[PDB]
């Protein structure tokens, strides 16, 4: 399998990615519906991130997962290199969050199951995902959660990176649950808890681990942030504990 640009007819723009802008396209002998990420060779080496985007096709290529993003392969001209992506027809987390304020406690739950149980699987598979944020994570048709860009996977704004990461220490699987706690909290709350207006100051709450719960958020919720929210990665639940959950039970919908 090795493509060009004259393969596929481009379709509309689906949105700017920070290195790089997203379409609609169509494989012209199958027909077969996609997204493919534009970006630029120039941009690439001058960030340093060229080896970056490197690991990503490798670490993604060996993934398959009903709630992991698909990347069918990659290509360069001149220019450029371009993704082949799966395609998400209901977009991002993101948007459904503007569009709808915050999540219930149906909706959050459901989510954090699709995720685990995304994560576990990339666990046993040696692979962590260092960012994980309401911009990574698409919908599919049936309205499915699938995480996207494994670019910054091993071994800009804060709100979502854990204190092991931004105290310029070392960090394990650990980090994943961290970005659950975030995300949790914020589907509910409809905001992430660490976040300021300044970088310097985000930087203090997540540090200190500084968040409270507005009082619409039941005991359940809370439990489950506090438990996943710690500053010390090993205290954090294993990624079953949190499937297990009886916060989680009683209200996903989606199995383990
Ligand atoms: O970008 C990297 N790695 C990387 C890149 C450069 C340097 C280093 C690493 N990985 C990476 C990161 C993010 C993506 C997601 C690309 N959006 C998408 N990928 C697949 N289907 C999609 O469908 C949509 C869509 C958009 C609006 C409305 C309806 C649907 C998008 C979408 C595109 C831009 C913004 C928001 C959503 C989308 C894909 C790959």
């Amino acid at each position: 399998r090795q493509w060009a640009l004259e393969d596929f007819e481009i379709g509309r723009p689906l949105g700017k990615g920070k290195f790089g802008n997203v379409y609609l396209a169509r494989e012209k002998q199958s027909k077969f519906i996609l997204a493919l990420k534009v970006l630029f060779k120039a941009q690439l080496e001058k960030a340093g991130v060229e080896h970056q985007l490197r690991r990503e096709v490798e670490i993604q290529s060996h993934l398959r997962h009903p709630n992991i993003l698909r990347l069918y392969g990659y290509f360069h001209d001149a220019t450029r290199v371009y993704l082949i992506l799966e395609y998400a027809p209901l977009g991002t987390v993101y948007r459904e969050l503007q569009k709808l304020s915050k999540f219930d406690e149906q909706r959050t739950a459901t989510y954090i199951t699709e995720l685990a149980n995304a994560l576990s699987y990339c666990h046993s598979k040696r692979v962590i995902h260092r960012d994980i944020k309401p911009e990574n994570l698409l919908l599919g048709s049936a309205g499915e959660l699938k995480i996207a860009d494994f670019g910054w996977s091993v071994h800009g704004t804060l709100d979502y990176l854990p204190p092991e990461m931004i105290e310029g220490r070392m960090h394990d699987e650990k980090v994943d649950l961290w970005s659950l706690g975030v995300l949790c909290y914020e589907f509910l709350v409809g905001k992430p808890p660490f976040e300021a207006n300044t970088y310097q100051e985000t930087y203090k709450r997540i540090s200190r681990v500084e968040f409270t719960f507005p009082d619409f958020v039941t005991e359940g919720a809370r439990d489950l942030i506090s438990r996943l929210l710690k500053h010390n990665p090993s205290q954090r639940p294993m990624l079953r504990e949190v499937l297990e959950h009886p916060w989680i039970t009683a209200n996903s919908s989606k199995p383990s």
